This record gives C-alpha cells, structure tokens and sequence, in this order.
C-alpha cells in the first residue's frame, strides 16, 4: 500500500521536510550556539548546541515530510563523514537552495537551467576557496592547527607526533585512559571501515557507538547464518566473561538474530562487522587482522567448520570500538612476529605489483600495521570532564587530519562570502534561468556567516555586509564570540578547506536532487 | 515520530512546565510552608511541606511541558546535591526569572543581552553573599550549626566532636546503630564517590540508600559482566548467610541482571559499585579498601580468574552504606597492619610528587585511612522512628561540612534581599537590555523572602519592604515563624552561603538556558 | 460582550496590530519601493504606492489587533490631512517608536515619562527640521520637490512649468484627459463651467461654440423670462451693431424665446449662460465676473431694474466662447482696480476661513480673477494605471504647496537623521525614563532612512551609519536611487519641510499614546474560540 505524489506536490512536501530539520539545527552554526531542547523517552530532557546531535533526534510523523528530512540528513552527514565537520553548515546551504529554487521553479523557470547553474556556481565557488586555502603540512603548521581546535598545546604536541609517526594514511585514536594524565602510546592494532551489521550492538546511545574490552576477535571467512554452527564458540566465550567481535563476511538470519538478543538481554556482549575489502584483497586483510590480534582465520576453504572453533583460534585486543562506518582494533595482542610477517610480504609483493591502485592500498594496510595505532591515553578527573576532553580532542584530531588534506580557509562562514566574487563573476557570462541559479548559491553562500552572526545575537545582514566591504585582505572577518571584525586566520578561527568545499557541494547536491525530483513513492500509514 | 517547536512557541511551552512545578513547590518555602496533598497509586493519599518531596511528584502529560519541569527539576536538585538544601528556592527565583526574561523577550529585548545581564549581576549578587559570610571554623560554630541542622544538641556535640578529630578532608558517617541510644565511634573504614549500579541494590525505599551489615566485599579490577565467572563465589558467600558488596570497575549485563534478580527475590542481599577513582588512581584506591577491609584486589593483571576466588580473598566489614552518589565502609576488619602499610607509603609518595594536585588528592586518602571512620550509631526505638533519626542527623552532618567550607549567610532568604543593593549598582552602570536582566534578577532576589513570608500568612511585599529598609544591621530579617523582626544570625535563622550562592547560580542558569532556546525536538505521543 | 486585557497581554495585541498595518505600507516607502495591490467590491482593484490609501484598506479579525491597526491609520491620515504626502514616513515612525518604546515599557519604565521625554525629544527635532529648511525660490526648486514626491521627472516637470506660469498664488487641476499623453493647459481669461442655455446660440456648427467677438456682457442676478425688462437693453445693444452675452440665474420663458429668434434672425447676436456658482457665492461671483469685464451687476437687492438698464452699465470683453458646457471671457475691459480690491476682498477674507473647503472655493474665484488657471490633463492606456498616475500628480502637489509654505530640507530621510545629534543634545539633559524616552525618538528617526534604502536592497543600519558618519555637510545623504552618497539638496532629493514636520509630530503623538496602555476594552470575540 504504498502513496504516489507528483510534481510540486511533492518538491513541497520534501521541502517541509528539510525545514524542519535545517530550522532546528541552524540555532546552533557558530560559536555562540542557541540552545536547542531534546526530551528522552526515559530519561530527563537534554540541551544541546551541537547540530549533529540535534538533527539525529529531528523525525517527523508525515512519511513524505520525513522523506525529505532524512534526506537532508543523510547527505549533509556525508560531510562529516569525510571531514568530520561541517554537517550543520551544510544543512543550512541546503535549505536556502532548496527554498530560492523551487520558488524560481515554482515562477517558471526551468529546474535543469537552474541545476545547470547551480552547478557551475559551486564549481566557481570551490575554485576560490582553493585558491585561498593555507597549506598545512609543516611541523609547526600541524600541530598550532590541532593546538588550537584542542585548546590545548599539549594535546596539540601529541596529535602532532601521533602523525608524524603513525603518516597520513595510519592510525590514530583517542581513548578514554583512566589515569589522570593525558600521554600518547603506540600499541598494535588495526582499523578498517566496515561497522555494526546492527544497530542494536551499540555500548553508547549518545555516540552511536560499539565499545568492547578485552574481547576475542572471532575471525570468520564464510557468512554465519546458522545458529548450530555459532553456538559452540558463541558458549565457550560466553563462560570466559569477556566480550566478542564477530568479523565475518557477514552475519544474518538466526545468527543475527540471537547475537542482537543475547546482546540486549545481558547473556553476551557481541558486535558483528563485515569483512574489510572485497575480493582476494579480503582474504588478505582477514589475515592482517589475525597476525596482529592472534586469531587465525576460520575459512572453510582450507576445510575447517565453525563448530569445531576453539576459545584460542580467535585472537583478542584490549579493546574494540565499532561505529556504523568503521571498526577499530586496539591493544593488538598478536604475535609481533606475526605481525612483522605481513609487513614484510606486503612489502615484497609491493614490488612485483605495477597497477599504481593496488600499490596505494597495499599501502595503507602497510601504515596500518607499521606505524601501528598511535593512541591518545585521555586524563580526566570526572566521567563529565572525560566526556568533554575525549570529544573535544577527538575533534581537534579529525579537523587537524582533514587539515592536511586540504589546507584550510577562514573560519565563520568567511570564506564562502569570498566566495560570491568568483559567483558574481560567473553570472556575468551566464543568462536566462541557468543564470538564476548561479544567484541562488550566491545568495545561499551568505547564510551561514549571517545564521552564525545572528545566533550569537547581531544583524546577520548587517555583519555580512561589513565583511563583504572589505577587499583588501579576504581574512578579514567578524569573530561571533568576541563580537569584533578581524582577520580570521590569525584569529585562529579556520576551517579544514576540505570541510567547506563539502558542505558546499553535498547541500547544492541536496538542492539540484529535490528540483530534479518528479514523483515520490511513499509507504502509506502500515 | 518527533515533532519539533522553534521559538516563542517552544519557550512558552517550556515556561508552562516550570510553573507547574514551582507553582506547586514555592507553598512549601519557609518556617510555615503550607500543605501539598499527594496521592500514590496503592497507599492512600499523602501530605507534605517538603519541597523536594512534591517536585519528584511532578510529571505532566504534555510532553513539552513536562520537558520544562524536568529540566527546572534537573538543575534545581544540583543544589541540594552540593548543599544538601536550598532546591526550593533555586526553583522559585527560576520561576521569575524565567517569567520576567520571556516577558521582556517578548517586547522586543535581546535575549542574548538580557543573559549577559542576568550573569553580571549575579556575580554581584554572589561576591555579596561571600562579603557578607558568617564564617563557621570555631568549635562552638560547627557544633551550634550541627545542633541546628539537626535539632539535637548532643548530635551536634558528637557532629562537632566527629569533625574535631578525623578533619575537614577526614571520613564520617552516620549508622543505623542496634543499640537504643546515640554514640560516637572511631572504627576502621573507606568511603569513595561512587553508588549503587542499580537503584534495586536500596534497602530503604524513603532514603534510597543500601544498607548492608557484616558483609564481604568482593574487590574486582575486571568487567563483571559474565554469570559463570561470579556463580563461584556467588554460591560460597550465599550459604553463609551474609551480605556481599561488589565493588567491580562495573557490573553489566548477565552479572548485573542476576545480582539485582536475587536481591529483589531474597536469595542474596548485594549491592554492585563502581570502583573508585580513575586509571592508576584506582587500583591504588583499590588497594585502600582491601586493606581496611581485610581482602585482595583481583586483578587479572597478576593472573587470576574470578571463578576461582575463595570465600577468603574478600575481606568484610561490620556495616556497608550506599548511596546513589557515595559508598561508606564502616567497621573495617583489614589487618590494622596492611592498613598503617598503606598510610605510610602513601607518605614516602607524597614527598616524591611534585604536582599539587596529585598532592590533595593523596591527601583525601590519607585522611580517610587514618583518622579512621568517625562513626556515629543511631539508635532509635521504631525502624519508623529510626530512618527519621538516620535522615535528620546524616543531613545536619552533610550541612555542617558544608557550612564549614564557604560560611553562613542570614536565612529566610535575607542574604538574597541583601543583594539587591549590590545589584542596584551594578544596573547603575549598565544600560539598554543588558540592564533590563540585571533587573531582572534584581526583581527575583525578592521573591523568596517575600514567598515565605506570604507562606506564613503575612503581607510578602510588605515585609519585604521593611527588611530593606533598616540598613543599619544586614542581618535584620523577618522572623516568619514567630512573626517578628530580629537578627537573622542572633535568633538561629542561617544558611550555608553555598546553599544561597548555589539556588541563585542554578535558576539563573535556567532562566539564561531557557533565554537562549530556539528549539526543541520533542517525542510525538 | 466586552474582554478586560490588561498589562503585557493587550500592548502585545496592539503591537501586533500596529505592525500588521505598518508593514503593508512600508514596502511603499521610497524610490525603489513598490506597489501594494487593493481588492476592490467591483471593478479590476487599486495599484497604489500610497501610504494612506493602504493603511485605509486594512481591517483585522482580531479586536484588539484592530484597534491597533486603527491607531496607526490615524497616524497616516491625519498627516495625509495636514500635508498630503508623506504618510508612509509617518507610518514608519509610528512603528518605530512603539517598538522600542513598548520593549521599554516591558523593561518597567513609566510610559508617562516616556511621553514627557518623546515629546522634547520632538520639539527639539522639529526645531532641527526648520533650522535646516530652505525657502523655495525658484523653478527648478519645485520642479525637485515634485519630481521626488511623485517619482517621476515627468510629473515634476509639468508641475512646474505650469506652478511657474501661474504664480505661487495660483492654481493647478488635475483631469483626466482622454488621449495615452497627459497635456498642460492654461485657462486664458475669466471662465466657468456654465454653457450656452439653448443650442441655438451656436456660432460655429463645426466647433458648437458660441464666439462673440467683441460684445457687451449683461450680468443680471435675478432671472429672466419677461420679455419686457429686457427690450430697452436689447435695444441700446442692437443699435450698437456689437455681440452681447447674457448672465443671469437663468433665462427661460419668452424672454429666452426672445433672444433665440433674434438671434436666429440676424437681429441681434446673442447668448444666454447662467449664473457661475450657487447661493451667495455666484452672487460674489458675478460681481467677480462684473469687475473683470467692467460692467454692472444688476443686483435685485442693490435696487436695480433690468428694465432701466443701460449700455453704460454693461460688461465689455475683447472676446466670449461658449460650449455646451463651459464660458470663457477674454479680454475683459474691467477695471484694473475692480480687480485687485475685488482679490484683496478674498485674501484679507481666506485668513479667517476654515474649513480647507471654503479655503478652496475662496480660492478658485481668486485663481480666476488672476487669470492663473491651470490644468493637467493626465492621460494612461488603462483605467487602473491612469487612476494611480493621476495619484501621483495630486501628490507632487500637496507636496509643492507644502514646500512654499514652510520650506524645503534634504530628502531620504537625511533631515530626520540630522535631527538625532539635537535629541542627543537633550538627552545630555534629561535623566530618568524621561531620558529614555528621548532615546526613543532617538532611534525612530533612523526608520525613514533605513527602510528607504532596505527597500532599495541595501542595509539600512550600514548606510544610515555612513550618513551620521559625515557630520560636515548635513546635506550628506544618500540616493536609494543610484546607490551613492551625495548632497542631498545639490541632487535634488528635498522634502517639504512641513510633511517631514508633521509626520513625526502625527506618529509620535499616537505612539507616545500607546506605551501608556494598561488596559483594554473590547468585544468578546463575537461567537468564536
Ligand atoms: N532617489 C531618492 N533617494 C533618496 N531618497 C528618496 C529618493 N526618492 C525619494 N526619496 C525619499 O523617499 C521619502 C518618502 O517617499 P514616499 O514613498 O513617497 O513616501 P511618503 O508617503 O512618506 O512621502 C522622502 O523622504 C523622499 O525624499
Ligand atoms: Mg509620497
């Protein structure tokens, strides 16, 4: 039974959805965040300022309405996926593309005309944050970047180090430790992104994450479906008290089933996760893991059923976090020689190999376990203030990360007022409709300067006019916090470049998508 | 299915919450609080003048509403939770200072502004508090401020006693003594900031706490979250008849489900605890407690399964409280030797560190092992008679120490008038909306007083008036108990200055929060 | 069936109901503004840029959002009463001021003391506005303050050409003309709309006029329908060999019957019209015409006989036509001094007239006696176009007639803004909530200039800043036309200093009001919920 709708009907409809969304977490763009309230279902009320917490709780009851806002959702999250910022801001960008658009639309002008200039305005628009982006690969660059989206030298110091051992395509994390000191620790591990087949496996709600300590790390090759061939070793670690990773290539049916219930009941503390890779690039992997946590991979190939699975065959670590994108593997408790054994023969058959892809992968599975996992023991004296130093640093270590990939830009939505010039420019050479929506991005672009202006409690307008008048140095701009212009650089108030230039284009992908949609199809209420 | 609400709609929505539950509360404020009738599901209906008594009673059916008085309710109790009192009265300057912001928010004033002006004078209103502190480090002090608090002269001789010799940073407690009559006792013991996993663990339903008397303390360093590898020792300590505390880094799962199964059917009286302090710190503290106690930490670190853990290896004590914050370990029965063990090399650690935090730190446990366990056995005549006592006297104590750290003020919310003044001239210098919240809370501040007073039947506003007009001697009150004017200080009618600082800091943390809302993602029905 | 609000409740309503009118009529204000659409009962609706005319329009469901509305219309007409233009500006300020007032009041502030501070702070401001005015002396001066109020060079033109060419003391008339072009005209000699009384008189079948060349004007008060009476004049006259024109109450009867024929007969060439205006007027009228041609007014009451008339109390002119509908006299040979004492007798009489009706019938008679008649004919391709361009002639007007009298001072809003530092003065002054209220108006003068260049897509705030910026030369403004600050005056932006003057005055009067509500009485909204 499901529910058709066309035309503007439905762009309408998948518009109220992406309001309700962008309307609730825009509060919170900029240092001075509004607050926003979320009540839990058991739990008192909570209050926020973070835009990702925020839109996580935003549903809606009309099923199209919803189709929209989970929609925007997904696509602005994808930013944070790759940047570890910038969700919000790209939730906003999108909301005012979407609006100007389907009301141009909605006065006759031509959706593909508009896309077509959507799209070159965006192109435009990322040119000129290029272009006006700040290395960052020094010494010092690297760790005054971490330094100050930490707030914290030292911390800025390890990130720093974390780095400059572990390289760009290693590993780094940052650990709740229990001591009261912060310190930087290179254990054995992996990491690969492949996450929880099951929501359910979640430790925390709040992180959406899968925490496990000092479990086993059963390594299967086939896809357990059946529950008689899980159940022998699913009881041998049941008895031992510690928790189990299951990392098979999959794991469904009753299999699933029972690992999710006895998981939420209590009789076992489990999370399954797909096997890294695909192909004979899997295999290989599966076996990275093995040598660095002291399993061995259970294949059916060399003829070996999971019933007669040991409680020893399984390698284990000192702890596992699993999140629905990734899986992470620290405190490897695998044979060091093991272990030195796949870097070796990684590094022979990295010689033989000549497809300049696979050698960039044969390489990260090389920094993966070289290098090892460099660790950020986090010191706290409360479980809050830990909460606090353990997001802020985790932060500060994925904005540095993005950082060095793509130079960073001004803070405080700045650089895409900077922007609008090179739009303007643009629109210049463009005419009709496809010129229209060059100026929606180009309207769109304020917004975020002005939504963070006026959140901290200034005309938006105002602000963002003050700073567009100044053509002499591009960093020039307002800082929301202090309510003072100055140059947002030596303000320390950046942006990874990599951040904006997704924002951007993710809410203009958003954009372009809703006025290119036709038709709907919903399920009706079940 | 949520179902969002942006501005004015949502802070009105919030505010209806906030005033059902400090329209229900303030009639409590005060000598004289006037009666709320509560009815429970089974028993037949109650009555009260306690404030914190009604606010747990408080729930709406409108979920933004209600959204708006668990979170009054939620920063309200964070008072009492660092003063033992003073929940009321955050509730009831929240109240107004919520009212007043929406108000002047709604006539066009800046939100942010008004913020900036509620905290500014504030801070005004607090270094005025302190200015204003009656000190307590004298004998007589502390013990006449327990003897109020506690409404028994002799408690607050032993209160006073207690503190004399274990210190400020040193352990006391108060136990449900067997014996009819009330004595002071310096056993063997530990206490760390740490409460029962599960709300089940409580042996009193009216003080929430978990009573356990001559009970082993299983000393973990693992995950408890396995069933066969606690069975063992489950089983060994269940045919002895006694209590267990476990005291795990936590208890989950299988493990946890089971210990609450048990307690709840009367197989085994237990209580699972998180292990104090954090990372080295902890073991260390670990250590602290198997020595008073007489058992051994088990570590899987020095290789040992949990399984195979005798009846032995758990020391035990004559008494184990917890609460949902903090667990006492009274009558310690450790080697009086392993226990001087840890007091000394503690020591020798203590001229080796450098840094002065680690310093205190070492400090607490120092003081917490030697001075030993100041305790104080309740005796009473009923169980009924007997929670009373326990109640009353813990509470005097929690006060006290409190009154010791930051100083008394003048009750019957005197001091918050006597901070008006300090607010006036900071208004003096500030202007547009800015100044408009400095108002704003310079209004509140008058509101407990006045609510008391009214409480009591008597005009608010006018006694008010005639407070702040002698300012002769600050400590000048109205008296609503015996309905007249004195010395707040003189006539026994004070408050911890933490307690006032707290109220007034808490609702104006409210009101700000509430100021600066924009939205919120509520649950549809 | 009434409801009692009281306090914060009722300003709220009022407020949203002032704010419901104010905002319609604000995206009028300027040169970039734009127009507002009215629905009418019946025909295609109005398409307007007036303030007044809007505001008139709104009508709220909610009673106390209404009388909201209400108030702030009053702001609106009775500027529109005392000056004709200006209205949105006077709107906006009235707007201004009850916001920043009501948030005041909200603070606690005493409304009462507000006013007493919003009323200096007035004063000062409007003495400001004069000690900025310049007087108008000359045709580009209005051809400025034409061109401004009605937004179009065009019209600016015209009005001054035809203010110029019809004296100060003049008179101008807008009509609606029949071809696509609006055309200027001036009215040469005496005239009134009175026609020929009979067809017959006709002197030319290609144009139905009557052209008396040279002839001699009868002006009798009382009627004529007696052939008697009329014989000796029409003798005298017949033997002159000369036209004659007839004025009279009317002429029916044998007496017209009379004429026709002799007229038809080649007796004598002649034409009955009757009387100009009504009551005593036409009677002050025929005199009018009496002095401007130079004969004498048989006035029934002055004791005189048709019967005994003589050549020698006749009317002279240089030329008479009459249409169907209308007399012109030209070339009057009256008296010089007829003349004059017959318009000084109507100036030293105006300064002692009212109601602005009998203002401008005094008028029309002292605009004839001055030959100085104007008229614009404005001409449109539809009715709903034409009706709003008429509008805009009628404003540029009221706004030209407004600049002579109390003067001229720089436009977009800049007067307004150069009145602040004034209240700033005062504000040094004042203390307590009466200050505030000062700092009331304070802001409120921004409101003009910033929703002039808002609705021209720039920052209000910004702008207004650049312009208190320059504090040299007050004339600073800026051009919400072409984007770019220049001398106001030198660019010919100006503003009667009387509409500026009295919109303030009109929205503070009602806004001052309003901070002092505490209570409402309305009707309980008629079966609702
Ligand atoms: N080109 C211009 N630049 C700046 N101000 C202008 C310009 N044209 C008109 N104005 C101003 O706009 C104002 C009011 O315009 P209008 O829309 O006609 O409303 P109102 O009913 O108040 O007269 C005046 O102050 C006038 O001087
Ligand atoms: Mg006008």
């Amino acid at each position: 039974a499901k529910i058709l709708v066309f035309d503007e009907a439905a762009r309408r409809a998948l518009e109220r959805g992406v309001n309700a969304v962008a309307n609730a977490v825009k509060v919170t763009l900029g240092p001075r965040g509004r607050n926003v309230v979320l009540e839990k279902k058991f739990g008192s009320p909570t209050i926020t300022k973070d835009g990702v917490t925020v839109a996580k709780e935003v549903e809606l009851e009309d099923h199209l309405e919803n189709i929209g806002a989970q929609l925007l959702k997904e696509v602005a999250s994808k930013t944070n996926d790759v940047a570890g910022d910038g969700t919000t801001t790209a939730t906003v960008l999108a909301q005012a593309i979407v609006r100007e658009g389907l009301k141009n639309v909605a006065a006759g002008a031509n959706p593909l005309a508009l896309k077509r200039g959507i799209e070159k305005a965006v192109e435009a628009a990322v040119e000129k944050i290029k272009a006006l982006a700040i290395p960052v690969e020094d010494r010092k660059a690297i760790e005054e970047v971490a330094t100050i989206s930490a707030n914290d030298p030292e911390v800025g110091k390890l990130i720093a180090d974390a780095m400059e051992k572990v390289g760009k395509e290693g590993i780094i994390t940052v650990e709740e430790s229990k001591s009261l000191e912060t310190e930087l620790k290179f254990v054995e591990g992996y990491q690969f992104d492949k996450g929880y087949i099951s929501p359910y496996f979640v430790t925390n709600p709040e992180t959406m994450e899968a925490v496990l300590e000092d479990a086993f790390i059963l390594i299967v090759e086939k896809k357990v479906s059946n529950v008689r061939e899980l159940l022998p070793i699913l009881e041998q670690v049941a008895q031992t008290g510690k928790p189990l990773l299951i990392i098979a290539e999959d794991v469904e049916g009753e299999a699933l089933a029972t690992l999710v219930v006895n998981k939420l009941r209590g009789t076992l503390s489990v999370a399954a996760v797909k096997a890294p890779g695909f192909g004979d690039r899997r295999k290989e992997m599966l076996k990275d893991i093995a040598a660095v946590t002291g399993g061995t991979v259970i294949s059916e190939e060399l003829g070996f059923k999971l019933e007669n699975a040991t409680l020893s065959m399984l390698g284990r670590a000192e702890r596992v976090r699993i999140t629905k994108d990734e899986t992470t593997i620290v405190g490897g408790k695998g044979k060091k020689e093991d272990i030195e054994a796949r870097i070796n023969g990684i590094k022979k058959e990295l010689e033989t190999t000549d497809s300049e892809y696979a050698r960039e992968k044969l390489q990260e599975r090389l920094a993966k376990l070289a290098g090892g996992v460099a660790v950020i023991r986090v010191g706290a004296a409360t479980e809050t203030e830990l909460k606090e130093k353990k997001h802020r640093f985790e932060d500060a270590l994925n904005a540095t990360r993005a950082a060095v990939e793509e130079g960073i830009v001004p803070g405080g939505g700045v650089t895409l007022l900077r922007a609008i010039s090179a739009v303007e420019e643009l629109i210049k050479k463009l005419e009709g409709d496809e010129a229209t929506g060059a100026k929606i991005v180009r309207r769109a672009l304020e917004e975020p300067a002005r939504q963070i202006a006026e959140n901290a409690g200034y005309e938006g307008s105002v602000i963002v006019q003050q700073i567009l008048a100044e053509t002499k140095n591009p960093r020039y701009g307002f800082n929301a916090a202090t309510g003072e212009f100055v140059d947002m650089v030596e303000a320390g108030i950046v942006d990874p470049a990599k951040v904006t230039r997704s924002a951007l284009q993710n809410a203009a992908s958003i954009g372009a998508l809703i006025l290119t949609t036709e038709a709907v199809v919903a399920e009706k209420p079940e």
